[PDB]
């Protein structure tokens, strides 16, 4: 008698091809941690939830784990997930693809900051940027890659040259600012 | 054993090329303060459900303020999506947005005055126009900014010449008489 | 636990160029006024359930009333949808769009005839036309409209002149049985 | 608290360009019969449910339906549903279109004698076709309809030939195992 | 008053032109079983939602089995849809598809080896192939099928000579860090 | 340390190089960045082995090698780097 709003589960696949309903595995493997932690229910019924949130080649892993062994526990079949699709990167590889992203022929140069800035989140949980000159390479990586010009260029070096550095936020309302 | 209705949660994405189903920031962040203040569960469980409203770069930007600062409340994480995506306009870019907004080539003008009413409502939240001059600026802008013609433009100008001007309401009714 | 129905709500939103999923505004209108009768919650709740069936110019008005007036009730706010929105034809109007309507170039015959009985009890519901002549006009506005032919028109102009005139469902299924 | 499935309900809409999402009027039917006999609710809550499962021209019967008289039963609805868009079909017809149904140029043989089964159940509950000489006519049908060549007609007029004819099952595991 | 979320349902429809939405029938029957099996309700109950989930010409046989036998119980409705859509391969048939099945051209060979792994598990529950050579056959039937090169041939035909064999997830792990 | 970094990376093998005058080329740029501290000393080898990959106009079973050699577990100094290098320039 009483209506209720409802969230589609956030499913996964695992194609190279995904479709546009369909999350990169990190986003998928905190759904599926969360429902292999936090849920009350028994191990059963986790195993039938982490499947249902699975459609494609990665179901197909989930066939394929279980029936190795039916035993197994939902921690170790993430575990499982994780080794097969989880990214593997070494330093060299997540420094080399942070300086080599660009900004992409039909991006604005806002969105490719952004963009730019998930890659250094990255490249700094594989230590393989120090925190202390995160700030330094994003303006540099900004200039260096982005399709820039205009007075942002200017306003840009002017705060490379400013002593205290921009974070994330301001950088961006500095782009936005000159989006308009 | 029951059936109910089932509300597609709002999703928000971020990107500039917003796919069908994504809403404008504005009315994502209604959505989001409902469950920040309005709901009784945990801060967790806010967290979790305004997650669960995002998608693509805006999911990403949940990502980052959480992992600066696992201890945040949803408020402050709202106070940050209204920094990064909230819009800033000053008095004089509302004013020229506002004025410099005509008819677009495939509209009728119908649709373009309730169009040109939304940002006319953006302009004086800003305090940019003033509220007592905000039904000449609608005649002005409408004939101004409008693919006018017809008699339409006689029974506008008579309006205008008329003494008490149109609301909103009757000046779409008087429109859309011209529209059949 | 339980498996159950999920009845997507009936999404209105005023644009010319309305999405497939989209009601023509009679229909939202009498899933809107259900929510502001029936429902038993409080007004806060209808206005709630009311908004999240709008999206675009729709929603935008919905915006715009309750910032001029937060006491508002939802009763009122859909008076400002009626106004707005809903169909304000007179006599003239409603008769001659009965009349000018024809069979459209990739029409069945058996669709038209649907599709212009749904105008009929819109000019009867205008007192436009005499219920007592609502047979009479079907035939007349079906030969005269259609792009009929064959033993068809043989038949109807029989059923014409037959003496008691056929309802809306014989006539259809005289139709359909030529459809074939 | 909990998550749960949610079972699209069966929507109709009568148009002859229907809709992926759309069923055929007769499983539609079988969904609202179950509506009208089996669920508890008052006849108020029944015809609101039926309707909710109605678009486009078929809801428009609806309202025409209940605005002639709003004492109405909803089994008596569905009889003019079943009057209006339920089929009519005479025993020279079901039996012409059983037998004028050819595999249609882009089917797979195996697809088509599933298809020509449907039409021949069809047949039967209007007692066109005896039970007693089914299998002959399905035999004869695919033979005669088919774009049948090879191996396969000789497997299918040895068959004939054989004594006791296949079930509908047995003829698709023939005509499955030529598909390879 | 409380948010869930809503899992789709597994829809099947035995179409050989199936739709994006529709699964391959091993998945929808491995569902149907836990129907069948697992929910606590009446054989009624059981029907409806085994037909829920089918459309098209699968859920026109779900009405051939009713129609022949109203008595049924689920589990031997889905014998019949096993004996209908269930594959029936022979060991020469999966060692034949298993050994023809090479990487299509627009694959990546990471994609190829996992799609080519779900064919080793079908041929090992025939029989088809002994366990205790399933490494072997990987390692061969990547390197005749795929479109390989490079020093990943190399490292395949070294692994081939190392003594021990990669495991799936090893052989995995080698073609994606080739792939970068 | 931004610039020092990028000099490094983008520092490709030249048209008329070859490829042991290249790595040798780059182990300079690289002892500049360390005095920088713009790379850790600690991933000195990892990223010479990913530079020398990455910017020379490398082929043939020279790839393999280093590959190999990238999956060693033990990586190679510099001269050792060079040697492989040598033996296939023949």
């Amino acid at each position: 008698l009483l209506p209720v709003k409802y969230c589609k589960m956030r499913i996964f696949s695992g194609s190279t091809a995904a479709a546009p309903e369909e999350e990169p595995f990190e986003v998928w493997l905190e759904q599926a941690t969360e429902i292999a932690k936090e849920w009350p229910i028994p191990e059963a019924e986790k195993k039938r939830w982490v499947a249902e949130s699975l459609r494609g080649p990665a179901l197909d892993l989930m066939h394929i784990v279980q029936a190795d062994n039916p035993s197994i526990s939902v921690g170790e079949c993430l575990e499982a997930f994780k080794q097969v699709f989880g990214s593997t990167e070494s330093r060299r590889t997540s420094q080399v693809k942070y300086l080599r992203t660009y900004q992409q022929e039909g991006e604005k140069i806002s969105a490719y900051v952004l963009r730019l800035e998930t890659l250094l989140r990255r490249a700094v949980e594989k230590r393989a940027i120090p925190r202390n000159i995160a700030d330094q390479v994003r303006l540099e990586q900004v200039m260096a890659g982005a399709n820039l010009g205009n007075v942002l260029w200017c306003r840009l070096q002017e705060l490379k040259d400013q002593g205290p550095l921009p974070t994330f936020l301001q950088l961006m309302k500095v782009i936005r600012e000159e989006e308009e």
